[PDB]
């Protein structure tokens, strides 16, 4: 289906966002990766029919557990 349908994991783009792409080892103290809510969503829109969701409340859903596994929070 042209040159995607291969999308990448919401733990890649997600973090992209707050800005976690593994800096090189600074973890002095707090700084938990916050991902706003209106943004990390958004990021889930961009995929919304890449991960087969009906709707935002089946994609931002995948980006709220898949953006908290990681150890990055969401800010509703």
């Amino acid at each position: 289906m042209t040159f995607i349908t291969k999308t990448p994991p919401a733990a890649v783009l997600l973090k992209k966002a707050a800005g976690i792409e593994s800096g090189s080892g600074e973890p002095n103290r707090n700084k938990v990766a916050t991902i706003k809510r209106d943004k990390v969503r958004e990021i889930a829109e961009l995929k919304m029919p890449d991960l087969n969701a009906a709707s935002i409340e089946a994609a931002m859903r995948m980006i709220e557990g898949t953006a908290r596994s990681m150890g990055i929070v969401v800010e509703d």
